[PDB]
């Protein structure tokens, strides 16, 4: 019990225009109830865009801020993000145990959630992250982290993440569509998929999001 | 130094106060001593990206956005472009996500005529778990990518020394961890061109005196 993602599909709203972002999000609201908001939108439109998303859509907000500073600064960032109304925040694990714990404390203090990003989906992730991915995931377990983010681009790596974090841990996965990940094969190990450009750059975002779901209902 | 964009008194202020009035007031009190301000997410997320342009116009200071950019290439480019649009002169980027992620930041910086600082090793205890073991390689990856500006830990003088010899004498190196995190200004400035200082100054009873005192110990 962590999050009830409708149709197991999370929207990565990375449009950097408020009117564009609100419009495309509105066109897939009937298919998506959980929206991931990142720095491209927030830095272009302000942290207030989170509250405006909650008010206009009644959707759950995951702030993909990939927090990666020292513990003290991590706390300030998490505190500002939750204050702005984020339900959960995504946090890098590579800065180490004390940096993650700093976020975990603020999340508990404010009654919100932390997602631990263990391994990234892009090719450069092989240089440093992939070799540390297992130990970061394990670190998360030792810290009592219940929420994780893993690479859709690597189904075998995503499967290892699942057996590390356990069956009752909650797992979401970006890199579906644009980066090359397949929706179905990703949902074999992950609870929900994150899809960005395959929806918000399509001619019809509604049809795109519906097309993704219609190839998933078997799962 | 004139071969690179240097910093007045080798002192960079880390302005991590989270409300506009205090941030503006403290920075103004120490403006006579610095000309470079590092602005991070604590201030920006609380007061908006407009605060970068405001500081730049009000104080005539160079702005380094400590955003520790650490996403995929595509998203890195969007973040850097938005940051430079906000008027920042430089942006700090994580190296751990790999070469393609750093190159995406470098492209936007070169396009818009701004700078990238590569964060190689962090200054907190947790940095020893995964970052330290990769820091040497991140540093030489940076050199190979064309990166000329770096960030290294003041809390570990021996690691900072290793970093300097990897990047050579021509690269520009700045270092946080002085004061609150226990780093010494003197030993750090043996390797770094400039120190980043936050709480030691901005939480002091007299921030101006705090900044002046640090510069004095640097001066000799
Ligand atoms: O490893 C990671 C974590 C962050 N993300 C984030 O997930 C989102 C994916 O968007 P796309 O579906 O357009 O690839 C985007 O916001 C990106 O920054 C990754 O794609 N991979
Ligand atoms: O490794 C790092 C990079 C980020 N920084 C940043 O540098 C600043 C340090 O200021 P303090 O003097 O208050 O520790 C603060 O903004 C922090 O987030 C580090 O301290 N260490
Ligand atoms: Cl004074």
């Amino acid at each position: 019990d962590v999050m009830d993602v409708m149709n197991r599909l999370i929207l990565a709203m990375d449009l950097m225009n408020r009117d564009d972002a609100l419009r495309v999000t509105g066109e897939v609201r009937e298919y998506i109830d959980t929206v991931k908001i990142g720095y491209p939108l927030v830095l272009s439109e302000g942290m207030d865009i989170i509250a405006e998303f909650r008010k206009r859509f009644g959707c759950r907000i995951i702030a993909d801020f990939k927090v990666a500073d020292i513990p003290e600064t991590n706390e300030k960032i998490c505190r500002a993000t939750f204050k702005a109304g984020a339900d959960a925040i995504i946090v890098h694990g590579f800065p180490g145990a004390d940096s993650v714990r700093a976020c975990l404390n603020v999340a508990e203090e404010m009654g919100r959630e932390v997602f631990l990003l263990t391994e990234m989906s892009h090719p450069g992730a092989e240089m440093f992250i992939q070799g540390a991915a297992d130990e970061i995931a394990r670190m998360g377990v030792d810290l009592g982290v219940k929420n994780y983010v893993g690479p859709s681009t690597r189904p075998e790596r995503l499967s290892r993440l699942r057996e590390i974090i356990g069956q009752d841990s909650f797992l979401i996965s970006p890199g579906v569509g644009a980066q090359g990940g397949d929706p179905g094969e990703t949902l074999r190990f992950a609870d929900a998929i994150i899809v960005g450009r395959s929806i918000y750059l399509a001619d019809n975002p509604a049809a795109a999001a519906a097309g993704i779901i219609e190839s998933i209902k078997d799962l």
